[PDB]
């Protein structure tokens, strides 16, 4: 698939995006990678900080469903209006599908101001589209309207800018060492999957499991830090200083902290297996949740639930199995590491109670 390998750019902290084409004649657009929500939503109209937007009234192949939507977020909104049009990916396979469209009319601090991309492609389940589930996401339109396999794979390299590839309908091999775990897909909603343990430094945490998926834990190439329950994050810090110079507002994320150009451990998330009483760890260096910013703490706190954002994805590649309704890890080809150390897929372990660690 050296079709789609490298179809991804970006700026750091500013997310991952793609190249798409919509309309008729195919207008391009570059796109957000968002495995955290599921409506494929565009620009479509002069915002100051875009660089292009969706102008309908160029396309022979619109359709207006005479529907709006208002979807607010924690931090922003955008507000648009519903249509169809004909979709396509110019680095992804070779088709084109009708899918849904949310035309943006309205924004508040949802684009970014110097980024270089103008919607958002959600690519996880129609339970949390917006405004229903009747609103088919693009990836069920584009399986639906092809012969597509019913998967997609994620290989962010976070490098300013960044790199890395999404390979829409398959695996590519070379994006990977070692062999693929997979956890499995807990509900098709957001991609949710259950932690069972957590360690650091090898030692474990030593917490009710529960407390690692309160209320859910999910994996989200919209967010950049590893987000934890506050309960967790307190002792994961604890533990990481144990490994100084600690202002509190730092592990809070509230302040920044400057080195100059080791007393900072591996971080393992045991997750549930594909077998009874069976899991796997991914283990990730202080190079995935130190991020060259000054490195920021890329762990943070949620009420939400945990998130693997960025900081657990760059050191893996990551297999979005929707088909067999699972999720797979493997190291990544293209993560950050040192000669004495890698991050790290390995099992299996006996773990018990699995099915206890998922909240409800
Ligand atoms: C974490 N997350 C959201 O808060 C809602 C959205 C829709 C926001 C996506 C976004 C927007 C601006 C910059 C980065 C990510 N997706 C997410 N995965």
């Amino acid at each position: 698939f050296v079709e789609m390998v490298d179809n991804l750019r970006g700026k750091s902290g500013q997310g991952y995006y793609v190249e798409m084409t919509v309309g008729s004649p195919p207008q391009t657009l570059n796109i957000l990678v968002d495995t955290g929500s599921s409506n494929f939503a565009v620009g479509a109209a002069p915002h100051p900080f875009l660089h292009r937007y969706y102008q309908r009234q160029l396309s022979s192949t619109y359709r207006d469903l005479r529907k709006g939507v208002y979807v607010p977020y924690t931090q922003g909104k955008w507000e648009g209006e519903l249509g169809t049009d004909l979709v396509s990916i110019p680095h992804g396979p070779n088709v084109t599908v009708r899918a849904n469209i949310a035309a943006i009319t309205e924004s508040d601090k949802f684009f970014i101001n110097g980024s270089n991309w103008e919607g958002i492609l959600g690519l996880a389940y129609a339970e949390i589209a917006r405004p229903d589930d009747s609103l088919e996401p693009f990836f069920d339109s584009l399986v639906k309207q092809t012969h597509v396999p019913n998967l997609f794979s994620l290989q962010l390299c976070g490098a300013a800018s960044v790199g890395g590839s999404m390979i829409i309908g398959g695996i590519d091999h070379s994006l990977y060492t070692g062999s693929l775990w997979y956890t499995p897909i807990r509900r098709e909603w957001y991609y949710e999957v259950i932690i069972v343990r957590v360690e650091i430094n090898g030692q474990d945490l030593k917490m009710d499991c529960k407390e690692y998926n309160y209320d859910k834990s999910i994996v989200d190439s919209g967010t950049t830090n590893l987000r934890l329950p506050k309960k967790v994050f307190e002792a994961a810090v604890k533990s990481i200083k144990a490994a100084e110079k600690f202002p509190d507002g730092f592990w809070l994320g509230e302040q920044l902290v400057c080195w100059q150009a080791n007393i900072f451990p591996v971080i393992s998330l045991y997750l549930m297996g594909e077998v009874t009483n069976q899991s796997f760890r991914i283990t990730i260096l202080p190079q995935q949740y130190l991020r060259p910013v000054c490195y920021k703490f890329a762990i943070s706190q949620s009420s939400t639930g945990t998130v693997m954002g960025a900081v657990i994805m760059e050191g893996f590649y990551v297999v979005f199995d929707r088909a067999r309704k699972r999720i797979g890890f493997a190291v990544s080809a293209c993560h950050v590491h040192d000669e004495f150390r890698t991050a790290a897929v390995e099992g299996p372990f006996v773990t018990l109670d699995m099915e206890d660690c998922g909240y409800n």
